[PDB]
Parts: C-alpha cells; sequence; structure tokens
C-alpha cells in the first residue's frame, strides 16, 4: 500500500533512471514482444521524464494510437545491491504499461497518474542491465480519464447526418477521443529511479496525522498542544521503531520508541508544546525521522509533514479553527515541450508567480500532480485540492465493473501516495461526471458516487473534506453534490451561455446562488472564465479580447464576494494549455489568465490587484 | 424600375450628400418624429456613408437595438432645379429607412442593400433644406437577411436546460440575433446624392444585352460580328432616341435612331462588326450613349457594357463559348471602421488582390454589393456570382408573406440595378437555406424556390444561369439544389466535421462528389476553409495554423481536380470578418485567406502558385 518516494541515507540509496532513451512507436494494439529482449533495432532518442508526443518532429506522434516502447541500459555496482532489496520505481507511465527486465516480465500498471514499483532484488544481474517500458496510450469507455469509443471528442464539431460523414467514419485512422477538455500527452511522463531498502525487514509507510490542537493562537501561528498520530508499517521477515520529531531548524523536540507488532506495524500518538502551526501563506513543517532499531540503525526514512487541522463547520471552511477563503484556479500540468511531464524548474515557477497573484490554493485538475510539487507547495503555503483522473464520466461507466474498480484504486492510491502533505486541504473523486437529468439517473450517478466519497473519507487518516467539482448542468436535478462535504461547481454564465451579456450572466449566476444560499453548504467556484488571446483588444471588450476576460472576473466576482457562504474562487485557468484539436479550441484552451509561456494577460493585473486586498482568514 | 446609376451631363447634374451627418440613437421601436422638424438636439457626428456601429468609443453601437436618425442640412443654387425634376437616392440604408425631407414624410424602405429613391420636385425649396433619415437596425424571422426572434445567434452556444439561464433569457437586453455568420453592421451603408434629370421626358432606364456572337475567334479576343440589343425606357409626359456604340477608344463604331413607343420604350438591335469580347482576364467595355431627341439633345445617359455570351451546357460553363473555370472566393463588404460601408480605397486594393492571387471570380456573400464594385469588376475583368440578402432561411420563413415578397423584391431590385454588367455571370437566389429534412419539408423547400429561381430567370434580359449556395447537409434528401443551373455547394469537411482528419475528409468529400457525378449538372466550390490566426505556426500543422489551413486546400483541391465536372473552386473567405460574437469567432470569421487588413497567410501564398498554373478557359 505505501508508496514513499525514494529516499537516499545511511540504509538506503536512490540511482535515478532517466535521462535520454531509447524509443520506437509500435502497434495500435500489439508491439513485438522480441523489443524487450535485445535492443531496439533503428531506435529514436527519447527524453525521460517527458511526454513523448511533442518530442520528435519528424513523426506525428500526436496522432499516436497504441504502443510505444522504451528501453535502456544501466549498470551499478555490486556492493550496493549486495543484501540489500533492489525496487525499480515508475513516478508515472501514461496511461498503462508492461515492464521488462533483462527480457523477463516484472509486471504491468494501469493508471497514468500515479506511481508503481517492482522488486528486482532476483531480476538485476552484474554488468549492463536491459530495461524495456512498453507504453500504452489508448483511452475509452471503460478508462480513467474516459476516452470515446466512437463520435468526436469532448467539444467536438459533427455533422453526423451527413451520408458521406457517417460512411467516412467507419474509415477513418484510429485515434484517442478525449472525453475531457486536455490533450492526451502520453509516456514517461514522470521520473524513473532504481532505490535500494534493507531486505530483511524495513519502512514501508508511515503515516502522521494531526489529532488535536489546543488552544491555538490568535495569529493561528502557534497551539498550545498539538497531539499528532503516526503510523509505520514494515515489510520484511521484539522490534521497535524510533521515531524523533524534528522542528523547521533540525532540533529534536519529542521523540518516542514504540513497539512494532504483527503488517508489522508500529502506531502510536505524541505531544508537541508550543507547536508551530502550517498556514496557506505561512507554511512551517516538521520532520518525523523514523528509525528502524536492531546503537546501530537498521532503516530510516524522514518524513516530512505540517501540523494543520481542516474542518467544514456550516457553511465554513476552517484551518486551525480560522474561516479560509481560496483564492486561485485550475492548473493543469501541460507546458511547451514536456507536454505533461515533470519539470521541476516550471513548478518553482509556477509556485513563484502564484504568489506574485496572491493566490494561495488550486486544484490538481485533473490526475494527481507529480509528487515534488507537492513538497513545493508544503514549504509555499499553498493549499491543494488533490484530484483523481475519474473526468469525463458519465452513466455508461457507472454500470462497467472494471472502470469503478479503476476508479477505487485512484482514489485509493492518490491518498496512500498524498496523505502526509498538510497543503492537502480537500480530495476530489471526480471532475465533472454526469449526475442530473430525469428518470432514475440522478438516483444512479448518486448511487455509483456516494461510495467513493466515503471510500475517500475511509482511506485518508486526517480524514479531509471530500468534493467532486461539479459541471453546469441542471442543479435541481443533480442530487449528488449537494451532499459533497464542499459544493465545488464550475460555471460559465455569459461564455458558453447568454454569450458576452455579463448582465444576464449575472443575473443567471445570482437565480443558481439562490439555489445554493438554502443548502446550507460552503460553496466555491472551481472553474470559471473566457477564452482569451492576448493581444486582441477593444475599448468595449468582446469574447477572446483581454478586456472581456477581465470584464468577466470583474463582474462575476462582484456578485459571489455578496455570498456569506461562498468561500472561494477558483477560477479555470492559471495557464493556456495544450487540447485536442477542434472548433474551439484556438491552438488550445486559452482561459489561462496567463499564456501557456506564463505572460500575464490583462485579466491576472486585475486579478492579481483584488487578491491582494483579500486575506486568507476572516474574508467572511 | 430602372436605377442607373447618377451620371452627370449636359442635361444632368448629381449633387453628392455625403459627409459628415448629424447622428442620434433612439429607441427599439420607436424614435421621435418631431426630430424631422428642426436640427436633432445634441447630434453626434457621423460620416456617411459607413456603418455607424464603428464610429463611436464612447458608446457601445455595435450593442445597439432599433432606431437611430440621421440629420443634415443641404442647399443649392435655385437656377439648378429650375424646371428639373429633382431625385434623392440612397445606394443603401441598412435595414430599413423613413425618410423626412423638410419635415415632410418622404416614404419608407425595407431591404438594406438595394438603393431606392423619391421625387423631391416639390417638398425642395430655396435655401438650407433638412434632410432627416430614421434607420432601422431590427433583424428576425420576418426580414432578409434573417434573424431570429429568441435564443441566440447563428453558431451560438448555449445551456438551454439551465433553469438559470432561461430565466435570465427572458431579462435579457433585447438585442439582434443573426442567423447568419456575419455581424449586422446597420446605417447608411451607401452614398446618399440629390441628381436632376429633364422634367418633361428623361431616360429611366437601359438595357443591353449580348443577343448572339458569330465566328468567335480561336482565343475568344472578338467575334466576325456580335449581336446586342438594347431596351430604352423613359418617363415624363412621335419621339426618338440615338443609340451609339462607343468602342474602348470612344469611336463610334455603331449607332441607330429609335422609335419611342408607349409605358415609353424604345428597343431594337444592333451588329458590331470584329466585335471585341470581354472575357476574364482581358476586360473590353463599349458604351451605349442614349441620346433623346427632341441638332440639340434633351437628356442622354452613357451606359457601360461588355459583349460576352454566358452558357450552361451539360456540365460546363461556357464564356463565349469557352469552358470557364472560377477560380476565387467568398468576399464581404467588411472593414475595420467603415463596417459594411463602402470604401472605394478598398474596393481598388482588393481588386489588385484578387489579381495579385491569380483569381477570376467572386460571389457577393451574401447581398449585393456595390455598385462602384462592379463596374471596377467590369473594368478589371474579374467574373461576379450576384447573390441577394436572403441568407439564414429555413422553413419558419417559406410559409411567411412577408419574407417571401421581400425576397422577391431582393431578387427584381438586384437585376434590375446589375443586368448590365458583363462581369456578372450568374444570379444566387439564397445562400444556406434549409432544403433537406423528412417528410414534407425538402418540398416545401422546392415549393417555396422554384419561383423564385423562375422569377430570377424572367427578370434578366440576359438570361443568365441561376443558382443557390447550400449549406453542408444531406444531399440525398435534398431536391432543390440538384435542380439549380449550376450546383453550388459549401462544404466544411476536416473542418466542422471529421475535424483534422483530412484523409477522413477527402474520403467523405469523394463519396459526396459520387452523387454528384450522378446528377450531371455542373458543380462548383462556394464555401470551403479553416479558421486560421495569422502567426499560429506548427510543424503538422493542426486546426487554427497556418499550416493547416494551406495543407486543408492541398488537400482538397487534390480532389476535385480529378473531377471533368467540377468546374470551379471559390473559396471561404477572401478576408478575415467580423461576426457576431461566440465561443466559435475569434474576433470574427477567421477563414479569410488574407487578415482582415488584406495581409497573406501561408495558405494565400499557396493558392497563389496554384492558381497561377490555372487558366481560365480549358483547364477541364
Amino acid at each position: 500500500n505505501g508508496m514513499l518516494y525514494p529516499q537516499s541515507n545511511d540504509s538506503r540509496i536512490v540511482f535515478p533512471l532517466d535521462g535520454v532513451w531509447d524509443f520506437r512507436t509500435a502497434g495500435e494494439d500489439s508491439y513485438p514482444a522480441e523489443w524487450a529482449d535485445a535492443p531496439l533495432p533503428e531506435p529514436l532518442p527519447m527524453a525521460v521524464p517527458g511526454s513523448y508526443n511533442d518530442q520528435n518532429d519528424e513523426l506525428n506522434l500526436r496522432a499516436h494510437y497504441g504502443w510505444v516502447v522504451y528501453q535502456r541500459s544501466f549498470a551499478v555496482p555490486s556492493r550496493l545491491v549486495a543484501g540489500q532489496r533492489m525496487i525499480l520505481r515508475f513516478d508515472a507511465a501514461t496511461h498503462a504499461a508492461d515492464v521488462y527486465l533483462n527480457g523477463q516480465l516484472l509486471g504491468s500498471h494501469f493508471g497514468g497518474f500515479l506511481p508503481f514499483e517492482f522488486d528486482v532484488t532476483s531480476a538485476l544481474h552484474a554488468g549492463e542491465n536491459l530495461l524495456t517500458v512498453a507504453v500504452d496510450n489508448r483511452i475509452g469507455s471503460s478508462t480513467l480519464p474516459v476516452g470515446n469509443d466512437a463520435g468526436t471528442a469532448f467539444m467536438g464539431s459533427d455533422n453526423a447526418n451527413v451520408p458521406a460523414v457517417a460512411e467516412a467514419k467507419k474509415h477513418a485512422r484510429r485515434q484517442n477521443l478525449p472525453n475531457f477538455d486536455f490533450f492526451n500527452f502520453a509516456g514517461l511522463n514522470r521520473h524513473v529511479e532504481l532505490y535500494t531498502t534493507p531486505a530483511d525487514a524495513y519502512i514501508a509507510d508511515i503515516a502522521i496525522t494531526t489529532e488535536r490542537l489546543d488552544h491555538i493562537a490568535g495569529d493561528a501561528c502557534t497551539a498550545a498542544n498539538a497531539l499528532i498520530a503516526y503510523d509505520v508499517t514494515f515489510g520484511g521477515d521484539g522490534r521497535q521503531v524510533r521515531i524523533s520529531i524534528l522542528d523547521g531548524e533540525g532540533t529534536v523536540v519529542a521523540g518516542v520508541t514504540a513497539d512494532i507488532e504483527r503488517t508489522a506495524k508500529a502506531s502510536g500518538e505524541i505531544a508537541i508544546r508550543d507547536a508551530k502551526l502550517w498556514n496557506p501563506g505561512a507554511a512551517y513543517l516538521y520532520t518525523a525521522v523514523a528509525e528502524l532499531l536492531p546503537s546501530r540503525i537498521i532503516d530510516a526514512y524522514r518524513q516530512t509533514f505540517g501540523i494543520r487541522t481542516v474542518e467544514v463547520s456550516g457553511t465554513t471552511f476552517l484551518i486551525n479553527g480560522k474561516p479560509f477563503y481560496f483564492k486561485g484556479f485550475g492548473k493543469h500540468e501541460d507546458s511547451y515541450f514536456h507536454g505533461r511531464g515533470t519539470d521541476d524548474v516550471l513548478n518553482v515557477k509556477d509556485v513563484s508567480l502564484i504568489h506574485w497573484l496572491h493566490a494561495n490554493s488550486f486544484r490538481t485538475s485533473h490526475y494527481p500532480y507529480a509528487e515534488s510539487m507537492y513538497d513545493l507547495c508544503d514549504r509555499e503555503g499553498i493549499v491543494i485540492i488533490d484530484e483523481v483522473p475519474a473526468v469525463g464520466m458519465s452513466w455508461l461507466q457507472y454500470a462497467n465493473p472494471l472502470v469503478a474498480e479503476r476508479h477505487r484504486e485512484a482514489i485509493r492510491g492518490m491518498i496512500a501516495r498524498d496523505k502526509n502533505h498538510p497543503c492537502i486541504v480537500m480530495w476530489s473523486i471526480a471532475n465533472e461526471p454526469g449526475l442530473d437529468g430525469d428518470g432514475e439517473r440522478p438516483r444512479q450517478a448518486y448511487d455509483y458516487f456516494r461510495p467513493l466519497y466515503e471510500l475517500a473519507h475511509a482511506s485518508d487518516p486526517q480524514n479531509r473534506p471530500v468534493t467532486l467539482v461539479c459541471c453546469q448542468n441542471d442543479y435541481t436535478t443533480d442530487i449528488t453534490e449537494r451532499t459533497m462535504d464542499v459544493v465545488c461547481i464550475n460555471r460559465y454564465y455569459g461564455w458558453y451561455n447568454l454569450s458576452g451579456d455579463l448582465d444576464a450572466a449575472c443575473h443567471a449566476l445570482n437565480i443558481e446562488l439562490d439555489f445554493w444560499e438554502n443548502i446550507g453548504k460552503p460553496v466555491m467556484f472551481t472553474e470559471y472564465g473566457a477564452d482569451t488571446i492576448e493581444g486582441i483588444h477593444g475599448t468595449h471588450g468582446e469574447m477572446f479580447s483581454e478586456e472581456f476576460q477581465r470584464d468577466y472576473y470583474a463582474r462575476i466576482n462582484a456578485e459571489i464576494d455578496k455570498r456569506p457562504w461562498f468561500i472561494g474562487e477558483q477560477l479555470w485557468n492559471f495557464a493556456d494549455f495544450a487540447t485536442f484539436q477542434g472548433i474551439i479550441r484556438v491552438e488550445g484552451n486559452r482561459k489561462g489568465i496567463l499564456t501557456r509561456d506564463r505572460q500575464p494577460k490583462m485579466a491576472a493585473h486585475w486579478l492579481r490587484e483584488r487578491w491582494a486586498g483579500i486575506p486568507d482568514y476572516g474574508y467572511k
């Protein structure tokens, strides 16, 4: 269950496998088995980590459907592997992968956005090893994120009644048709590494929680006492683990030795007096050092954490008991040459842009992001809503057992991966599924989602709030969104409807606001905005101009400011990003308040000025 | 019935009324009629001719619904009006006008793209005269071009099932919702002038026709003999008219003196040897000078004309008996500050661009253009397909008698204004009306359009072919298009359907071309294309890039080159132009091969190269 990010220390070494690999495209539903047995013939170079789609302009890899195959060699010293447990970790391979080492199948994985690993202690050998990783990009009616099996991509144009068109569709080259509004970037999107733990007994998982705060200071910077809980799981095979709590200067401030009981597990609580709390805008981090004992140490793992509480109370969202206000946007992992490939230079810049804007939060629309971005947000005091790739879903999926299982896997796997970040305050279990309509459809959606909501509460030792991000729908027949712990709505009044009329758009919004006023749940925007081509200007700004985007936020934000129970504004989007090509996507989605190159459109300046005058705590 | 453009000479003077008029916005369904009795109060300046929408950036005149009132003063010497018939001509007031001169209502007009005039002999007086013109911009289900009474504009986005949207629509500010893909520019779009004829008897109309050509040269530059026919109508009240035919040097090469018979009319024929023929790419113009005899001259008009025949024969389009191929585009009367207002600097520049491109034709999409433009294409050898504003129609309109009358007025009024131009080779009676479907719908559309097809044939003394420009539809249940003289199809395979997939698009195209091969009529494109933002580039061009627009035409044009019966390629559009705002219109329609400022995109260079190798005659 545990997927602690590989660490190097006195018991453990991490050997990164990143670099420029060999690569070949292969078939729509096969690849040659002998490519895992001997060097790939006539290989193309491919950097990892990185999407493969934008790394070759001689090929049209954006159009590729099916498999591709990655390969490299690596050698490691014998004295490093001797006696150790050897683990090969894939931070992400999108969407599915088969992995081979020295011609032997290690195993397969499905789920493009969460890590998997393999024990390679016995397949490794001395000298050069040959690592082949076949990667399947296919999406469809049973994958998460959801592909369309036939027809068009999401928000695609059609003339389906034209006989020529129905006929030509039967014979068109097969391609992935996203039922989601971002490009289907594929491949070894995050890092690959070999790493070492002791073999006889090792730390397999840690979980740290904030159980209780007594007498939080008026400014929320400290509490008189913090009660944290620890849970350490071990693998392998009278034993003990020492747990030391380090403050932000590394000083030991608490420490206990705990008995390991046999799914070997040490569990307990620790009191921290004068604890320093973690807050949006004022991060503070501790470390939990777990040392498995035999003076010598058998195994060790340093787990970062932050001391804070999260609680929904009536129509308030309380962090360390203070009424928080979300200022932010949905993001994407998306950039010009990487595609969805992790890039920590961009993560760092993006976090400073978040501060420059005076935002305080974002959502991982629409898949768990690379692990380092959460470590960055823990240290920079940015709040995250962590979301699974359950985007594109409708009634066809709810009745599909394989989708339900993949959905539960993504939820468990996300929470297992990310449970220790203080910056995560809330989980999202889907983006824009079909929840409304008539007949049994609202109930069928409810019955699909209610156990997933429960599953997110039960997998999280911190028991954070759980939401479901809702599309623009008939809010009167949707019975699912209103039961979430926070209502998170995507609304495009004045863009996809009442187009360009901000008066009518604000009047429509207030009518739906009047509906949510009585539900008695905290409500926030998780999407709203307007496609905007930088450099299109007008004195009376129309759709696609910079002015219209600034006018859109100014008018919409003035409405929600009148609602005490509206606790957050996460717009769509932080930055322009790539989508499948289509008549409404001008080189992708252009709702960024920043360009794809992260430059600020007029609305970013206006939003930065508004957010500089809105406090994290106490705005409502 | 005739609308000869105002001409000055020994018997007639034209007094222009263009310039900077006074102006006011008024109400949605009314304006103050006492404004005709005195200077408009607190007036704005407004240049005439021109759309008013983009002449004031303090107000949002693009958003204006209803009436505006223009006004100016003018004075002329009494010795000029003395004894003369005084005609006040509006070349175009879009869409409807009430016209007042010195407080007297002169009358009203509907039809925003065709000239209309009033006899003011008895409403003029010495000194300053006060001219007041109310202009009505409203469109709806009984106008041509067609507006939508509720709902969205054409190609508009909606979320109609959201209750807040349905409720906000009831109270939204009224705006015109075009059922056509171009901005509803209104005002005194074309020139205003007062002109003189003799009162007692005057030339009222002139029509010249090329009746027959004997022994046309191999290169079609001359014929051994040409038979032309004249028809001169007079107003007012043993008389005669002298008709002289001047060649391009002004030499009288033929001439006749004809008897006038009462409705007063002179008609006859005139043989012209070694006649110099008007062809695409090689214009030649004659002048028919009509002189009303009493040695003195009572009245005179100089009517330009060109000698050429047009004939559809099987699957060929014959100009002077040679098989012609259309190269060109739909156009728009559209530019940055003028809106739809006429601009002769622009007309001259566009005609030079048509030459630069090696194009030979365009269509007047989707309304008759200004009269100067056709004179310019007469002298520059550019063929025109002339089209009425019947755009946006479906079954709702076919049962409306007010609309059917407007449609007959537009066809008769277009052809009466334009009959003499040799550059006009073909009439279009409608753009993209609903024609297909099931039940009685196809037959209803056929019963509506067939009398209009006959009316165009019978209004035109030259009896040129008539078409109807068809939208992308189910060509197997459309039964009207196939009965036109030439089949003119708007097709967006690979743009609005099969999006981005040029192989699938070309397959679909060929399936439809197989249908049309069996029909046996000459066929041509009148629209096809791809929105394109200049500067957007990719090595594998995706939609909106310049490379995609170029690849779109390369692939499509290689398919129609395989079809001998496919007689023309008029793409959409010559240049980017403004539309009602919406999610598919990035600052208007971007399918121009030129930008709105007439700069070549990549595709314009590619097309220029293809067209330079394609002859006007004999390519197929």
